[PDB]
């Protein structure tokens, strides 16, 4: 993925596949293939997220 999105909400991640973000923060979109939980980049870490707490910039 190379799309930017904004996390909507503060995020600690709950397993060792997800990753932490801050509401606020600009994450680069790695893979959104799963209804309900999207791959990121926040910073220099990768992982899962919730879809429904980020928002596409386009």
């Amino acid at each position: 993925g190379k799309e930017l999105v904004l996390a909507l909400y503060d995020y600690q991640e709950k397993s060792p596949r997800e990753v932490t973000m801050k509401k606020g923060d600009i994450l680069t979109l790695l893979n959104s293939t799963n209804k309900d939980w999207w791959k990121v980049e926040v910073a220099d870490r990768q992982g899962f997220v919730p879809a429904a707490y980020v928002k596409k910039l386009d």
